[PDB]
């Protein structure tokens, strides 16, 4: 299972909060027939569970806590370990979020083949940010979440870009247009896989 998983199609799917990752992903596993797997996603259903994992998590939140990057890390394998015999690959939204958990998930899992950078300007990101709360019932009055949100992106997140062009695995797809236009570059991308 090292090897297996060493071996399976891995791309990381890249970009800020709001600049239509998810979408893009969905249209990738009706393509492409991926694994999609977002980590809040894993999260939620950890939780629903009722594990043992499932509690501790729900109640280091409900503090307010941060979640650890190891559990998180776990639930991941599990997943991925659950497809690997049945998969055509996998694909990680938002993932990785800070450099050093990019680097858990190499030694742990196994390494990227791909990170798909989907990169939207602020503006873009904030606006479908905007909607998206409206969308949501989110009563929110602040701009503190979406000011801050990018804020920290930029901060933690566009040095794992950095990090990744060094081994040469990072594709930029420009986020402007439809989502179909944005998709057709991806394709360009997913195509050279494997």
């Amino acid at each position: 299972m090292e090897e297996k998983l060493k071996k399976s199609k891995i791309i990381f799917v890249v970009g800020g909060p709001g600049s239509g990752k998810g979408t893009q992903c969905e249209k990738i596993v009706q393509k492409y027939g991926y694994t999609h797997l977002s980590t809040g996603d894993l999260l939620r259903a950890e939780v629903s569970s009722g594990s043992a994992r499932g509690k501790m998590l729900s109640e280091i939140m409900e503090k307010g806590q941060l979640v650890p990057l190891e559990t998180v890390l776990d639930m991941l394998r599990d997943a991925m370990v659950a497809k690997v015999d049945t998969s055509k690959g996998f694909l990680i939204d938002g993932y990785p979020r800070e450099v050093k958990q990019g680097e858990e998930f190499e030694r742990k899992i196994g390494q990227p083949t791909l990170l798909l950078y989907v990169d939207a300007g602020p503006e873009t990101m904030t606006k479908r940010l905007l909607k998206r709360g409206e969308t949501s019932g989110r009563v929110d009055d602040n701009e503190e979440t979406i000011k801050k949100r990018l804020e920290t992106y930029y901060k933690a997140t566009e040095p794992v870009i950095a990090f990744y062009e060094k081994r040469g695995i990072v594709r930029k797809v420009n986020a402007e247009g439809s989502v179909d236009d944005v998709f057709s570059q991806v394709c360009t991308h997913l195509d050279t896989l494997k």
